[PDB]
C-alpha cells in the first residue's frame, strides 16, 4: 500500500536499540527520520529497506550494532536481535506499529513507529490483545 512517510522521530543519544527488548520498544532517532520524512514509498518493504539504509548511513546509530548487523543494514536489511530475542522464525529487529494498522495505525507515520525484539513485538501483541478486557 503505497504512500508517503511523515513524522519526526525522537532526539535519541546513547545506545538506542538497548531497550528493544522491554516495554514499549524504542523511538525512531530524529536524524533517521529526517532521511525518511516526506517521501514517497511503494510499499512496507520498500520503507523498511529505505529505513535500515538510513540508519546504515548514521553514524550514531550504527555504533551499537556489530560489525555483521552494520553489514546488513547497509544493505536495507534488518540487524539480527540476540537469540534469546527471536521468537519462532523471526530473528531480527522489527518496526512495529505502536498504534496497530489493524486498530486504526499510520503505516508510514514514523512517530508511530518503534524498534522492537521479535520477543518484544510479541508480548506487545499480547498484552494489547489482554488490555481490551
Ligand atoms: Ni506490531
Amino acid at each position: 500500500e503505497p504512500g508517503v512517510a511523515t513524522g519526526n522521530g525522537q532526539p535519541v543519544t546513547g545506545n538506542w536499540l538497548a531497550g528493544a527488548s522491554q516495554g514499549d520498544g524504542v523511538p525512531i532517532p530524529s536524524q533517521i527520520a529526517d532521511q525518511l520524512r516526506g517521501k514517497e514509498f511503494k510499499s512496507w518493504r520498500d520503507f523498511r529497506e529505505q529505513f535500515w539504509m538510513a540508519v546504515s548511513k548514521d553514524p550514531s546509530a550504527l555504533e551499537n550494532l556489530s560489525p555483521s548487523n552494520r553489514y546488513f543494514v547497509s544493505q536495507g536489511l534488518a540487524p539480527y536481535a540476540v537469540p534469546e530475542e527471536h521468537l519462532g522464525s523471526k530473528e531480527k529487529f522489527e518496526i512495529h506499529h505502536v498504534v496497530p494498522l489493524e486498530s486504526g495505525g499510520a503505516l508510514y507515520n514514523i512517530d508511530n513507529l518503534v524498534i522492537v525484539t521479535p520477543k518484544r513485538h510479541s508480548e506487545i501483541h499480547k498484552e494489547l490483545k489482554l488490555k481490551r478486557k
